[PDB]
Formats: C-alpha cells, structure tokens, sequence
C-alpha cells in the first residue's frame, strides 16, 4: 500500500481543484482516482469529471452549434442571401468535433498529473475499506481485482451524480443525457422528459439538428417548466421554445414505452395520450453517486434523499472523511464544486476554516434564448421580507424585430428588499444573459442596492443597460400581497 | 413670442432627457429645437439626436448585420453545410431595414411631444439673440428668416458635435460617417481614415458587405490604432482585423485626394504612396457644434479646443445658460449626455444640486470582435498610484478553435491599486465584452477589490468567468515602472 496526505475519489470539478490545490499550494502528497482516462462509453464521465466529459463543456459546444439555425434564418433580415434549400445540419460532424475537443482536455489532465510532483493519478474504482484506507479495484464490482490500496490521512468523496431513470415498463428503450452525447445520428422525433435545465437545453440542441420532417417534444409532469426560476422567465421560455417549433406538454408524464415495428418508440402517458418518437431522453433528475463507495464499511451517514450528509465545511460524521460537489445533493454546479474543494483544502491543510457561500450564486441555462440568474426569485423573497420591490423590463430588442424573431422578448428583473433597497435577485432572459449575470454576482456579494444600479451610467446600446435604467418599481409585495402601488400611507 | 421655463437647443440624447424631465417631473414649460424631424440628408442628425439618427442605434444594427459574415463561415465547424458560392450580402436591404427602424423612432418622439403637456417642439435653427431669448431661423445663416422668438428663463445648449474634415486638396471627394449611413451601394474598395472607434467600427461593417474582389483599408497616422484603450487590446484588435481581411496602414496619412475618370478616388499619402478606392471615409474626430449658435452675441466662453466651457454642474459663464453632451467636448457618449441632462434639471428645477461622475464610465467599441472597458488603463494608473497590479488572461476560447477563427483571442485585464486591491480598470476584447462590462461598471461604483471578483463563484461556461479566476498578478508597476515581480524592498 502507498501512503498519502489526501486521497480523492473522483477526478472531477471539485476533486481536481482539491487535489491540485493541496499538492501545489500546500505541498501535500495527493492521490486522485477515476474510472477512465477519456470520455465516453462505458462510463461516460472520466478524468476531468462530468462537466468536461458529458456536461457543461460539450453541451455548450452543442448549444453553440444549435444557435446557427437561428443565425442562418435571422441573417436574411440584415440582407444576407443564400440558397436556403442547400442548408443541412451535420450532427456527425458536430459530435466528432465535440469528441476531439473533449479528448484534448482529457489528454491535458493526464499531462497535468505527469508533470505535477506529489499529485498522482490512479486508474480504477475507489471505495472505502476502512476510515484510513481507500481500495482501488478494476471495476465497480466489489469482488474485482485489487489494483491499489491507498493509505490516507484524509479522504475526499467527490464522485458526483448520475442520471435518474423512472421505473416504468419499457425504460430499457429510453436514454439519458449520457447517451445523447453519443447518438450516431440526430433523431427526427425526440421526446425530452422533464422540465429542468438539461431537458430544456437538449430540446434546443435536437431542434436545430433534426432531419427534415422532424419534431421535438418536451414533457413535464407539472404545470410550468423550470421550477425554481423566475416565473415571468418560465412563462417566456415556454413561449419562445414553442415559437421555435418545440412542442411543450405540461401536466404530462410517461406511463409506458414500447417498440413499434419499424424500431421507433411508442410513448403512452398517464393521461392516455400517445406519442411516437425515435428517441426518448429522460432528464428527470440526477442522484448522488454513493452506491459504489462501500460507505457501509465505515458508516458515513447519508441524507434522506441519498446525498452524503455534510456540514457547512464539507465534513461527514467520520472525522478525516469529506464530501463535496454533486455527491452532497445541494447546488449541482461546477464552480460550486470547485469553490467547495478549495475551501475544504484551505480548512484542512491551511488550517484556516473556510466555507462555501451557497447563496447569491450566479448560474445560467443555455436554452435558446438563454437564462442568467443570481439570488432570490420574488416568491421566496416575499416570504422572508415584509416589503419587496420588483423592477421589470420586457420587450423585443430592435434587432430581433429586424431578424424576424419578434417572439424573442428580453426579460430583465431586479428584486429588492424595499426597506433599504438591497438587491435580492436579478433574473435575465435573452441573448448574452449568462455573460451579463457574472459581474452581477460580484455586485450582490458587495450588497449592492438598486440605486447603485440606476446611478451607474449605461453602456449603449446593449441589453445589459436595462439593468441600469429602472428607478421605479413595477410592483410590490407587502407581507406576501402582490400590488401595483404601495398604500398611500 | 412665446415664454418658457426652459429652452433646449438640440433635441438629442442630452436635450431630450433634460426637456422630458423638466416638463414631466417638475411641471415646467419646455421648448426643444431641432433642425429636422427625421434622419438623413441634408443635416443628418434630427429629433432623437446623433445617436438615434446617425450614431449608436443604426451603427449597432449595421455591425450586427456584419457579424453574419463570421457566423455563416464559423457555422461550418459545427456541422452546418450550405452552398457557400450562393452567399450574397445585400447592402441595400440592410440600409432599408436600418432606415425604417430609425424612422420609427423619429415618429415616436413626435407622439411624445403631442401627449405631453408643456413640452413643445420647434423646427429650425436655434441661436442666442440675447441672454433671455432663443431665436429660431429657417437655416444656419443668421440672416435667414425668423420662425420663432422664444423667451426663456433658462437656456440649454445641447447641439452635440460634427465630423472633423482635414484641410487637404480634394477633401470634397471624401465622406464622413454621416454619408456612410446612406451609400447607395456597398463600396468594393474603401479607405477609412483614423484609428479611433468610428473608423474601426465602419471598417468592420464595410468588410462584411463588400462586393466580390473587395478590400477595406484602414489608415492611421501613428504606429498603433485605438489610442486611449488598453495596449494588449489595441495590439489584438489590429491582429484580428488583419486576420479578417482588413489592411491596416499605420504611420500613413492622406495628403490629397483626386477624382479618377471612373468616379473612383485616387489617394496620395504624405509618404508618396497611393491607393485607389471607391470611398474615402474620414473619421479623424468630432468637434463641438458651436458655430451656428451665435455665442458671441451673449459672450458664452469657449475652451481652447472649441467646446463650451462649463463647471462640473454644466454651468457656463452666463448664469441662466447651460451646456451638456458633446458640445462640452468631454466624454462623447450618449448615456453620459443623458446623465448630464438629468443632473442639470434636478439642480436647476429641483434645487438639489447633482453632478455627473465622468470617472469609471463603462463603454464599448462595436468592432468585430467587440471591446468592453471601464476605468483606467495601466499606463494611466501607473502615474496616479505607487504600486499597481495587472491581472491578464488572453486565449482563444474553445468554440473558436472549432469555428476556425483561431485568431479570436479573448482578452481580460484587471488593473488594481495593489496597496489595497481596489479595482481601477477592467478591459475586455471578445464576443460579449460590451454586455459583460455593464455590471462591472456597477462594481467599480461600489469600490470592488480584486478579491471581490475572485471570491465570486463563476458562471460556467462563459468568457465572463475569467474575471473571477485571476488571483495572482501577471506583472506590476512600481513607481511608474513595469516589472514581472515586486522588488524585495
Ligand atoms: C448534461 C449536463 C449539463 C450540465 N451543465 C452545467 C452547466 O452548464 N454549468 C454548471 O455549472 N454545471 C453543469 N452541469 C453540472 C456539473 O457537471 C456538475 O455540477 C459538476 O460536474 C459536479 O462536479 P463534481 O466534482 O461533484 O463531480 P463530477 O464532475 O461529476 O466528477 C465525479 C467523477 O468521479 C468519478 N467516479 C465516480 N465513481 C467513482 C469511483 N467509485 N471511483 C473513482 N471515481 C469515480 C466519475 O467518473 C466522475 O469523473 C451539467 C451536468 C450535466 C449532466
Ligand atoms: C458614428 C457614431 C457612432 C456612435 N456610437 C456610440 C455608441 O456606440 N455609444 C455611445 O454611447 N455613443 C456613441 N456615439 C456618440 C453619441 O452619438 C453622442 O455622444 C451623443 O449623441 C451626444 O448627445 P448630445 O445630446 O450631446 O447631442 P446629439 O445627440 O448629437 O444631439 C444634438 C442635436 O442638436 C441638433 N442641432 C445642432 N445644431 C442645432 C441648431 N443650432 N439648432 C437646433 N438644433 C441643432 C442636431 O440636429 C442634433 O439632433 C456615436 C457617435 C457617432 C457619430
Ligand atoms: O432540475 P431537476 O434535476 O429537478 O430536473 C428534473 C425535472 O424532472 C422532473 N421530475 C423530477 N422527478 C420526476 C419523476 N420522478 N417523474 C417525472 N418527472 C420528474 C422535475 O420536476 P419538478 O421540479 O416539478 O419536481 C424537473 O422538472
Ligand atoms: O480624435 P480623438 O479624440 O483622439 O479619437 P477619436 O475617437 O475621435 O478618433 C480619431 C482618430 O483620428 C486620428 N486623428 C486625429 N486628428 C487627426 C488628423 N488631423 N489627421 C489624421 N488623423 C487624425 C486620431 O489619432 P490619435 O490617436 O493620434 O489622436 C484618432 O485615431
């Protein structure tokens, strides 16, 4: 067995940050375990994590590809002429370019390990033998051959999450986001199941790359997609996906899937409705990846919903064992996992406690058009504060009247504590929204007030200047009650 | 003769804000004077101002159209196929769409005047008869017939600026940005004269719409374009314009222009080099429009360079006469002019003095790719502060390695006071830059430190998140001198 200050199980976003920082900033001896060195089947995730291999990085490339469908059409309003009937979207090329880009990242990460002293990679499946020993095996099977036994002063659990699949008849005919990344050809008809960001993101990707006579359908078991997001924006994204040819089935959920004779899938819904598609993609949730770690050997406690139970400092109930990222089933974001890994390492090896702030985190949805958001939505804020103000701007930007995409209304909302003007949340929908919101996150850290926004001089002409052009609330909540104007008193 | 609380000469960015505020917020009687009711020849600007008619608004629509040249090309990396030889950029269509959009704004300003009590528009040329009378005439000639005599308690000068044309033989064969907006056809060969934002922005526009066998040349009298901007950005923009097929002639300046027998232009540079082009667009500066105001009648004082001299509250040497916007030859931006207009009105009619902060104003250049900037460049900071740190990131984002535009390095630079970490300037080059910098403007009003950026959680994947990923200075200025590391002293 080999001895290490820190052993990390999972070479993903959080795991690599922790490992890199411990080794290069604190001079510790670090071991990092992952199940394969490059993306794709059989394990999908790999060295670099979910985000690099089957997540943020590849899907952003694919969304960027999808945006060209809109660009090509929209150029005509600006005088661009070309043979429309010659236009074809080559999925095979997209996927091949994506694969090369992901592989290049895989390769650079193994170059990092090769070049970095005291930071070593171990290929295999990690699990807990005792509270000081990580065993590395050939496969996920607990009975597979032992490759390595790693003695660890500290153990970090960073194995992320995995797609949830519903227990319905014909689930074997369905796929998840994992497989979506490797489809040999683009589906003519596809059902995306779920109303969260993965389902909305992929619907837009499939919508652009669909062969002729194609149809993308997204279904969601409740009334309105994208729960947790601003309600205006939820309603507007629904309208804007619809206007780009995507069918949105709300209050619907698959009961059953079967094969048609030609090989296509026949979906039956709980309500009795039916749909024939070429691909059914489940995006109904991601669950912490705890099953292979043999946590019962050491008694690391889990949450009711299956995450590793931690405190604010990422500590489990076992003293030298920690958990960060998706395995904790909190905020499933890459930069949050990274921030968590860095704080952990500062605490443990730097001996100066640091915890990640999980509030006021800026995030994005790469829908078409995209969402950018930071902080509280108005419903949540109205429950915590007696007086809240909402500043709303919503209209089609000029260039989209010219482009023909008149449906692309840009939404900008600011939610404040109206007692002192403190900005509680900012919510954006439209082109550039993810890029705009980043520095907004810095503003909220500094406890910006609405006056800090409107007293800042705009950049003209942009969409972002709308954030600096709102002085009078559109409406209020007074102890939970929505109203246009404050009572005369 | 008509009596008014406020008479505004010039119905542009600053004038309209001031007029609207005085009428609607303070209930004053206001007159606003402009020379045209809609955009275009002979006087180009009109109701709405330079920005609405021959500036920011149409310019941005035209750059947006220009971006499609890149989009169509870059789509191929993501699998998009089409008949490339069928591609045509219809300049006439762009201009027609631009015109309708501008005209729509012209028309809406007329409804504003009609619906608003005590806010009236007068068509004609405004000038000062005396301290308390603005005279409106048919033309700029002070001998032309009087249309109106407006008795004014207060007078606001807001006539903006006008293109500078060098005194060279054959200047009559050259145009400015004004005429560029109305060219009947797109020029095959064009020379844009100047290294500032207008010359660069139009170079990009003409480059996208040029007919077959076209060439855009930009010339600049000194060594490196875009003086006043970040040095890394100046160098990068030069590289990236060149890579998109624009010729940049540095250390060259037109000495004369003559008309060829085919109507094209023969340019001779001070060096003796020559170049044949179809259009010569002068973009060597903009100078305050003071001549037609007959300021000598009242003795309003001008600065050495020709602007109306004002204090920080926009007051002239004459108590009831004020000046804002480009006529003051300070910061020539629409939102600054607007902010000055609002502050002046609060001061004069609210009797609570307010002034515009001309520091840390965010701004953009809509080059391809675009620049976004706020605050000080490092050479300027190194003079005001004893120790400054520069945080720098410059690389081609993944998508542009796939797109084929490998020359598109995104540049992010933060300049700080290294004594306390206070952010002094932020400078960006690349897609989204103008949108990213807006909320950065808010951050600098809040006196953000570098640590406020790097302790903010990133939105991934974005270009903007680079701003939150820089912890270690790339280099420093100590007592005005550049060095990679701080001295041990
Ligand atoms: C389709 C999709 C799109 C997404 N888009 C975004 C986005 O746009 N922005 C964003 O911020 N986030 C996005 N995410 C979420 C983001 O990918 C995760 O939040 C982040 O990757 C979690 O990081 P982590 O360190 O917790 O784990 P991961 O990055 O998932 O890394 C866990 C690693 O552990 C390995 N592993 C698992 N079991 C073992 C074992 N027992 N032994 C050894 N190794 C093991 C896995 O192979 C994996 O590489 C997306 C996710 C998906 C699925
Ligand atoms: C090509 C170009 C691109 C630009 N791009 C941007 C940009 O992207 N972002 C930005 O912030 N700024 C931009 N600007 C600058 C911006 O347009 C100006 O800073 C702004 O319009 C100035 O506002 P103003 O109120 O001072 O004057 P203006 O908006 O120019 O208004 C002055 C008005 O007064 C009228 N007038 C003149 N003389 C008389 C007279 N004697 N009697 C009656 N009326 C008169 C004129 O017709 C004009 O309408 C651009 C300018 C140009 C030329
Ligand atoms: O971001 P999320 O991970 O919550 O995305 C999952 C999406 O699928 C929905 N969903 C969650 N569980 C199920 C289920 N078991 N069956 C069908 N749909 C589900 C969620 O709806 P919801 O948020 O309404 O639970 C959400 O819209
Ligand atoms: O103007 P400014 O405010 O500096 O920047 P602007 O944004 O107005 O751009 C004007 C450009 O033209 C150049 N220029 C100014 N005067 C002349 C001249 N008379 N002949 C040729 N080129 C000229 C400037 O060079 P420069 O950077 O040297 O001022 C600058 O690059």
């Amino acid at each position: 067995s080999k001895a290490f200050d820190l052993v990390v199980i999972g070479a993903g976003s959080g795991g690599l940050e922790a490992g890199w920082n411990a080794a290069t900033l604190y001079g510790k001896r670090v071991a990092v375990v992952d199940v394969q060195t490059s993306h794709g089947p059989p394990f999908y995730a790999a060295l670099g994590g979910t985000c690099v291999n089957v997540g943020c990085v590849p899907k952003k490339l694919m969304v960027t590809g999808a945006q060209y469908m809109d660009h090509l059409r929209e150029s005509a309003g600006f005088g661009w002429e070309f043979d429309g009937s010659s236009v074809k979207a080559n999925w095979k090329k997209l996927i091949a370019a994506k694969n090369e880009a992901v592989l290049d990242i895989n390769k650079s990460y193994e170059g990092m390990f090769n070049d970095t002293e005291g930071l070593d990679f171990f290929l295999g499946w990690g699990s807990l033998e005792s509270k000081n020993v990580v065993v590395v095996r050939e496969t996920a099977d607990p009975k597979s051959a032992v490759k390595e036994r790693l003695q660890a002063d500290h153990i970090l659990l960073a194995t992320g999450s995995w797609p949830q699949m519903p227990a319905i008849p014909g689930i074997e005919h369905c796929i998840s986001s994992n497989e979506a990344f490797y489809l040999p050809e683009p589906p003519r008809r596809v059902l995306t199941v779920g109303g969260g960001f993965i389902s909305v993101e992929f619907a837009g990707i499939f919508n652009a790359y669909k062969p002729p006579g194609g149809k993308v359908t997204l279904c969601y078991r409740n009334n309105l997609i994208l729960r947790g997001f601003d309600e205006t924006i939820r309603e507007e994204v629904t309208k804007q996906l619809t206007a780009n040819g995507i069918e949105i089935m709300t209050n619907e959920n698959p009961a059953k899937v079967s094969l048609n004779t030609d090989g296509s899938k026949h979906v039956t819904f709980e309500s009795g409705k039916t749909l024939d598609v070429d691909v059914v993609m489940m995006a109904i949730g991601r669950i912490p990846r705890t099953n292979d770690l043999q946590l019962g050997n050491v008694g690391v406690k889990l949450t009711p919903k299956g995450g590793v139970q931690v405190d604010e400092f990422s500590r489990t109930n076992v003293p030298n064992i920690y958990a960060i990222g998706d395995i904790t089933d909190r905020l499933m974001l890459t930069p949050v996992a990274i921030n968590e890994g860095a704080a952990l390492v500062d605490t443990v090896f730097g001996n100066k406690p640091r915890k990640t702030d999980h509030t006021r985190v800026a995030s994005a949805v790469f829908s078409i058009p995209p969402i950018g958001t930071c902080g509280l939505i108005e419903e949540v804020a109205a429950k915590e504060f007696e007086k809240v103000a909402v500043y709303m701007s919503s209209f089609t930007p000029l260039m989209h009247n010219i482009s023909g995409s008149k449906y692309k209304k840009f939404v900008a909302k600011i939610v404040t504590n109206h007692s002192d003007g403190t900005v509680l949340g900012v919510h954006l929908l439209g082109d550039g929204a993810p890029e705009i919101i980043q520095a907004v996150g810095v503003c909220l850290r500094l406890n910006a007030k609405i006056s800090d926004f409107y007293n800042t001089i705009g950049v003209h002409p942009t969409s972002a200047e709308e954030l600096c052009s709102m002085r009078t609330p559109s409406y209020y909540y007074v102890k939970g009650e929505k109203m246009e104007k404050l009572p005369d008193s």
